[PDB]
């Protein structure tokens, strides 16, 4: 189809990701997809086919 | 179809994921999608098949 | 179909997502989907198929 | 079919989604579709299909 | 059909969803949904098919 | 003498003195003495003297 | 003589004196001491003579 | 004599003086003494002296 | 005598005095004394003698 | 006498004094002392004599 976006802005202040960690043993921050920070920022995807898998997991502790 | 977005805007700001830890263990921030951050953020997807798997899991712990 | 979003906007201010935590041990924050933030933020997203399986969960722990 | 969102606004102050911990063992929020955060914010979903599954759980312990 | 939002503010001020915890064990916000916050927040899901499945669960203890 | 101010407070929000007037002709605040604010605020005044004038007045109109 | 202060505070957030006008003609805010803001604010004045004068006006018209 | 303040925070927002006029004619913020903002603020004032005057007045308007 | 000020912080945000117009005519911020500001602000004035004025005036209109 | 200035911090953010004006016509900020910024920020005066005059005005019209 069509995606259409239009912006007009006279001042944007944008901060996208922040991890802080202090005296801290496991942080995680985990993003499947993209990350887009802006003024006007736009993301988009598009997954063709049978039996896609999209799998998003922190952390795994196996033993 | 058609997604249409238009936006006008003086000022803006915007702070998108913040994650903070101070003596902290297991600390997780996850997203399955997209991480989109602005004036004007659009985030768009699209699947297109059968038997699609979308899975987000914070932390696992297996012994 | 059509989405239309128009929007007009003098001044703002958006926080998002914040994840804080001070001498914690297990602290999860998780979306199955995007994360959008903006004046004027939209999600979207179509999943077209037969037996499509969309699960989040914050964490497992197996013994 | 048609969804229209239009939407003025001269000032707008928005917090989304806050976890805060402190001394605590598990604290979990978990979210099964999008985060959307904004002045105009719009999140919109379509499955198309037989036997969709949608399941959200916060935490599983199984010993 | 036809979903139409239409709103005029002069000031608005919104705060999503705050999960706050002290010397906590087990503390579960759940939602099965999305999460929409902001001055004109509008979320719409559909699901088309036989035999769909809807489930939330907050926790599972299973020994 | 001796004055003594001892003060513990985990958290504090404090707002001091606000005036807001919209399509007003005369709005007046008036304040003798000192303006202090915050989390542990104190002000002391000392005068010495024979005759002292302490005199306040929002407004005068002579004609 | 002795003034003591003593203050412990995790977290304070302080808005000292606003004035907001819109449309307005003739708006003050008139202070005869001082302004002091803050965690832990502290303001003394000591005047010593005889035949001192404070005097605090909002506004004079004279005609 | 002595004048003795000690402080201890963690954390501190402070915010001072704010004066904000939209389409307005004649405002006036006065202020006799000192302007003194911070975490830990303290403003002192001594006068030594027969027949000392301190005024302060908003605006006078004469004809 | 003695000003003594000790002060021991982590974190500390300042705005001390802002004076914002638009489209407006006469706007006056006027402050006698001193403007200090910071994490730990001190401000401190002596005055020695007879007969001293000390005199603040926002305007003066004179025809 | 003895002014004693001890101060410290990890993390200082300081603004001091701004004066901002869209489409205005007369605006003024005046200050009689000193204008003092920092993270430990000290303003001093002393004045030694009789008869003196500290006087401060916003502006002055005359015809």
């Amino acid at each position: 189809g069509v995606l259409y976006v239009g912006s007009k802005t006279k001042k944007g202040v944008v901060h996208g990701v922040a991890t802080v960690a202090e005296k801290t043993k496991e942080q995680v921050t985990n993003v499947g997809g993209a990350v887009v920070t802006g003024v006007t920022a736009v993301a988009q995807k598009t997954v063709e086919g049978a039996g896609s898998i999209a799998a998003a997991t922190g952390f795994v502790k196996k033993d």
